[PDB]
């Protein structure tokens, strides 16, 4: 059956009228051969395309596309699967290029498309990376059916966050914490996770229930990179002191469309705010950079090198769990007296 | 000075050509009056207007639009301040009935334009609403210098989700909490506060430092809403037992662009989840719906009927914080076993 999409890319590069000219030309050429219609436009370094056809023919076309090196960002606005009829029949590929367009009425038109797009970049940033998938995959999210999925939980902190916002000015605690959080989404998502929030200095994200494996080793990779960036930054760096205490457990997460009209998620985890209370005492209490419970342990495949460290309680029922570790040279109160005393004197 | 004002609307009923028409041609003539330029375009139901003109007489014609009932949902994607020179400077308001174009180009841009359009409102739903405040004051967020501002912090949670969640279907789970979160994020809003995230059942707020009158106002009234709540459901509905507890605290938090390139926020509140944690806690402990700091209930300036109920630490510092809360009819673990009994049956 008949897909179309619909995406806006960024030029990665200056390119000329003909240079688009030429792209616009080889897309229909291949289009016609591929039965595939639709229109490209280009507006001030900004892509627009609309592609329709086989969604076999369709998704590897999108996917070469994806891969060309002259446009970066690629963002799939709109997917429509079991599409009824062509919107663009007779156009292989329709090539408009609005920069070279002078025309009366189209110049307020190109004026709105700039701003609807700008501001629409400034929104995907402050946006869940989820919504977006569930865009691709061609579902309206506000339409999603709620469902309960068991899910690995992945909760990290900073040790002693509140003594670098008491000793440091306002912009080097924000690059302190930007570092972190850079590190820390880089890794997960690497992983195959998914960063659904940050709670205040906490990352909150999300591993498919059996892959216990990539949640652990995100985790040893954290750690891994803050070891290498203490030891490589400046001397006097805030960026020396920076650690990070983590906890994985397992819960069962609520996805769906909730919230008010005010405000929307994806998905919830009840008492989430408990169960990262919970690890981050653990992680100070064992001196434990990386902490997780036995059903995270059991879920996991490979040959780790667990060790168990104690019983606790991760969830408000009197339920005691064994709390396993990894026993190696990484992981192998304390740090938040050396943080102040390194902190007053830089 | 010079301003812009670029913003996207809905159509609150169904408008004929005909009243386009009149729109565009009394605006014409108000903005000639008022030396103000721009453009008004309509497309299936959505207005898109660019008013440029000096920062005064803007400010009260989009004070009159907001308040024009023909459309609603009005959004204003773009402010910029110190405009050096017009964009439109021979159209008083020139009108462009996009639905009555049939021109060959413009068609495919329409459908480009209801796809951003459409796509914006999504991401809108899942937005902070502060990142629009921000950008209508005419700052790009992504360029905002970090501050740190003191805040009164809200929490307040659901007493016993998990039995919510252990006894009913996941339809209902999210039926619960959407009525929960609705009335928290409807009552904050009138109050003055923003609502900043929701960690699994708990939601998230700030009031201005000075507002704790508004902080606690809206506590109490979440309080009366959710007993008539309770009172006035269906026999039988699990929202006979749906109960709240709130904290409210003082904090520091940092405004600012935090997070990495793939995930951004506004604000961070170090170890907001501690004080969370440890709010549920009091709560619990006191079998009080609402508890709330020292350094809250002295920034307050009515005369509240302020009850000290204990000592407690919020902060990870041992410093010791007197509790207070308000002594009323409706302040005035017991709901935990109550609640599953109430949910096994229904
Ligand atoms: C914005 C943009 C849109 C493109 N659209 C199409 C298209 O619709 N159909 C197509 O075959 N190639 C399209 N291409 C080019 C592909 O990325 C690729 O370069 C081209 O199909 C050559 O494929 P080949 O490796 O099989 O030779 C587009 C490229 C860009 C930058
Ligand atoms: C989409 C839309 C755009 C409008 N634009 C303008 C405008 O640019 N200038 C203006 O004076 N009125 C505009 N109006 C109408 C105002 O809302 C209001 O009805 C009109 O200015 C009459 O104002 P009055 O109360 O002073 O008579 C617009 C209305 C709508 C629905
Ligand atoms: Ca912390
Ligand atoms: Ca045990
Ligand atoms: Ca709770
Ligand atoms: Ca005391």
């Amino acid at each position: 059956g008949m897909k179309r999409l619909t995406y806006i890319s960024k030029f990665s590069r200056p390119l000329s009228g003909d240079e688009i000219e030429a792209i616009g030309r080889i897309s229909s050429q291949k289009n016609q051969q591929a039965n595939v219609t639709g229109v490209l436009l280009c507006l001030d370094g900004i892509f627009f395309q609309i592609l329709e056809g086989e969604a076999e023919k369709i998704d590897r076309i999108y996917e070469r596309i994806l891969a060309d090196e002259r446009h970066t960002d690629i963002l799939c606005l709109k997917s429509e699967v079991e599409v009824q009829e062509r919107m663009f029949p007779d156009w292989s590929m329709q090539t408009i290029n609005l920069d070279e367009n002078t025309d009366f009425l189209i110049r307020p038109i190109k004026v709105l498309l700039q701003t609807l797009t700008e501001s629409h970049r400034i929104l995907e940033k402050y946006t869940q990376p989820s919504i977006f998938k569930i865009i691709s995959q061609g579902t309206n999210p506000l339409n999603i059916r709620p469902k309960a999925v068991e899910k690995i939980v992945f909760f990290s902190d900073i040790v002693s966050f509140s003594t670098f916002a008491e000793k440091l000015p306002v912009e080097e605690v924000v690059s302190v914490v930007n570092s972190y959080f850079s590190v820390c989404t880089a890794i997960i998502t690497r992983q195959g996770g998914e960063v659904t929030k940050f709670i205040g200095d906490c990352v909150m994200a999300y591993f498919d229930g059996d892959c216990a494996d990539q949640a652990i080793q995100a985790s040893l990779d954290i750690l891994m990179e803050l070891e290498i960036l203490r030891n490589s930054a400046p001397e006097g760096s805030p960026l020396r002191v920076l650690y990070s205490g983590i906890g994985l457990a397992k819960g069962k997460v609520i996805e769906g469309n909730i919230g008010s009209e005010l405000k929307r998620d994806y998905t919830i985890l009840g008492d989430a705010v408990n169960v990262a209370a919970r690890l981050e005492a653990l992680t100070r209490q064992l001196s434990q950079a990386l902490v997780f419970s036995s059903e995270v342990k059991n879920s996991a495949t490979k040959s780790w090198n667990f060790i168990w460290l104690t019983d606790s309680e991760l969830k408000g029922k009197s339920e005691s769990i064994d709390i396993y570790s990894i026993d190696n040279e990484m992981t192998r109160l304390e740090i938040a007296r050396n943080i102040g005393h390194y902190l007053e004197r830089v």
